[PDB]
């Protein structure tokens, strides 16, 4: 008859009770909700573990099978708490998500409300006026308000400062609650995998949107480098979906891909000349740099030099259709040197310095940490399997004809390591995938399955 602590979180009130291993998780809640007499909403109330980070859901385990024993001390608490997230647009929705569900079942979740597809290529992320949702509003991008705005958050980044941010990738097989994450925290909503699976405009303006909107900030904020030829084009692109997002008179088709003809200022073929396409549909444009490059280009160049070069590329998009030149901006940083390789701090047998591993759809690289340059790259198309070595945190990959990388990184990093090399070989698999719906089974097998 050994004694159980029960603080419940959201009246701040202890309780004692006394209890054998052979007592089921039911009879403690039950046993619980009369010692405190005063009768309320318990139906999303649970037992949390904080010493060994567990929910007891189970109300048919025994205290035995879930591990607890004398003055273990529990919490009766929530399971839906309150969350901030901060979409890829940078904008904040505030969310009520289940702290006990798996973080991939509460990105499901979050994505189908979102009516985002393929949720797997998307995940929370720790960072180092809230958003009230409006029908089909997360298709809509914005102009950015403010060089200023842009100027603040335009701290530029040396590649290991960049690595440190991966920390901070939630474990998609453990719930929000186990890894330290607070109610009323911030955490960013991120395209995670950059393997983009059929983004399709038919179905996915949301996606397609949010996509360009990381897209866009990692250029602007030169988290991803360009050229200046191609700088140019993003900013024509910015520009032009910026004007056709502008719809004052409807708030119905947010999710449609708007065309060029269907702006109100539009000329038809034949009203000005009978001499079609002698002038632009949109005969007059108000470009101007400020927003739609990054701020070197403005300390670089004249405001008038930078707008030629934007107004010379504009020549390309004046035509497109949003979503068309949403998809052409995606290409465009899809087609960057950089694009789509995620970097964590490793040090190498022989290495005197920090350098970094490079994790990309289908390549692991050795990079780096001052040029960035790829030193040496390893295919996934030839990997046989890895090993975690947990006591010195060195990772060993093993490919075909007897190659063997090791690298050692920290211990969080080491986690965060294991599920991106699992993840994407899990992406791998979609093309070849006959079941109706995604297979979570052998997603949470190929990252969590195994230690």
């Amino acid at each position: 008859t050994w004694e159980l602590s029960v603080h419940v979180t959201d009246l701040n009130r202890d309780v004692t009770l006394r209890v054998t291993g052979e007592v089921h998780i039911g009879g403690v809640m039950l046993k619980l909700v009369e010692k405190l007499d005063v009768k309320k909403d318990w139906s999303d109330h649970a037992l949390w573990w904080e010493k060994k980070r567990t929910w007891l859901l189970k109300t048919h385990w025994t205290l035995d099978k879930y591990g607890i024993q004398a003055d273990a001390k529990l919490q009766f608490t929530p399971q839906h708490k309150l969350l901030r997230l901060q979409l890829p647009n940078m904008k904040y929705v505030k969310v009520k998500v289940n702290f006990s569900d798996r973080v991939f079942k509460a990105v499901s979740d979050i994505c189908k409300t979102f009516n985002i597809r393929h949720p797997e290529e998307l995940s929370l992320l720790k960072k180092p006026e809230a958003l009230e949702l409006e029908p089909g509003i997360l298709a809509v991008s914005q102009p950015i308000t403010s060089p200023e705005i842009l100027a603040k958050m335009f701290k530029p980044q040396a590649l290991l400062d960049k690595a440190k941010i991966n920390q901070g990738w939630l474990d998609s097989s453990r719930s929000l609650m186990e890894q330290d994450v607070k109610e009323n925290e911030a955490l960013l909503l991120r395209f995670k995998y950059y393997s983009f699976f059929d983004l399709n405009p038919k179905y996915d303006a949301i996606r397609i949107n949010q996509l360009y909107e990381q897209a866009k900030w990692a250029i602007l904020l030169e988290e991803i480098e360009c050229t200046e030829e191609e700088m140019m084009m993003f900013a024509a692109l910015q520009y032009h979906i910026n004007k056709l997002s502008i719809m004052t008179s409807e708030n119905h088709l947010n999710n449609s891909d708007k065309e060029v003809d269907e702006v109100d200022a539009a000329l038809s073929d034949l009203e000005i000349t009978l001499e079609g396409g002698k002038t632009s549909t949109i005969l007059t444009t108000d470009i101007t740099p400020e927003c739609l490059v990054s701020p070197r280009y403005l300390k670089k160049y004249k405001n008038k030099q930078i707008t030629a070069r934007i107004l010379e590329a504009h020549q390309n998009v004046a035509q497109m259709s949003l979503i068309e030149a949403k998809m052409r901006f995606i290409q465009a940083w899809q087609s960057l040197p950089e694009f789509g390789i995620t970097h964590f701090i490793a040090r190498f047998q022989g290495g005197k310095k920090e350098e970094l591993i490079g994790i990309a759809y289908n390549r692991l690289i050795r990079m780096d940490a001052s040029t960035g340059d790829a030193i040496k790259t390893w295919r996934f198309s030839n990997m046989k399997q890895w090993n975690v070595n947990w006591e010195i945190k060195m990772v060993t990959v093993e490919f075909a004809d007897e190659v063997r990388l090791s690298f050692i990184c920290t211990e969080v990093d080491c986690k965060v390591v294991h599920e991106f090399i699992g993840g994407y070989i899990f992406l791998s698999t979609r093309a070849k995938d006959q079941n109706e719906s995604l297979d979570e089974e052998m997603f949470y097998k190929l990252t969590s399955g195994w230690v």
